[PDB]
């Protein structure tokens, strides 16, 4: 538990968690259910809100950094794979400027 | 203000001179790229000279503005590049190294 995790909790998870664009990315992208056999052959990383959530609710990162490359992996997998015209691509854009908003007020120093 | 001083200063610097930087430092010419859906594709184009000139002309009012323009840089190169392209990659250390400054800018 240090200041900036729970920054990046109690501000920057809780305002992405909640909004209209968040719900593809609220769980792992499911290649199955969404029939993209090469899902997993280009993202070799995956990363969901879900997964970065329940990291912080479980203590698991060390560093805020950790955290912040999380939901920025997120959205590079999501413009990587997808074509540039997909509405996929619009609202990652929307939340990561919200995700870059907030982590500008962030607390400068991380003390724990 | 210290913070737009601080992504000049500390994070555009580190950035610049990374070995990976060059192509990010001036526009996509797409014309000697010969890339002709360059500006099809990519309708918001940006780089770190157009950054780093706009920090030096005070055309910034806050650090957030600032940092959505690095993140359309980068966003640009993911969304117009092939996923296995070497310039994917080195958007990805470069990105990774911003955010990294990024979390240590004065509040
Ligand atoms: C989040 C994401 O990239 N996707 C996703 C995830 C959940 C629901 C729809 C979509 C659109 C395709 C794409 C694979
Ligand atoms: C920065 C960038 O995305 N590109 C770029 C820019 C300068 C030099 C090479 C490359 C590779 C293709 C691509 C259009």
């Amino acid at each position: 538990v240090t200041n900036q995790l729970q920054y990046l909790h109690k501000v920057v998870m809780k305002a992405l968690w909640k909004h209209q664009f968040a719900w593809p990315f609220r769980q792992p992208v499911d290649a199955v259910k969404l029939g993209l056999p090469d899902y997993h052959k280009i993202i070799k990383q995956p990363m969901d809100m879900g997964t970065i959530k329940r990291r912080l609710e479980n203590n698991y990162y060390w560093a805020a950094s950790e955290c912040m490359q999380d939901f920025n992996t997120m959205f590079t997998n999501c413009y990587i794979y997808n074509k540039p015209t997909d509405d996929i691509v619009l609202m990652a854009q929307t939340l990561e400027k919200i995700f870059l908003q907030k982590v500008a007020s962030m607390p400068q120093e991380e003390q724990e």
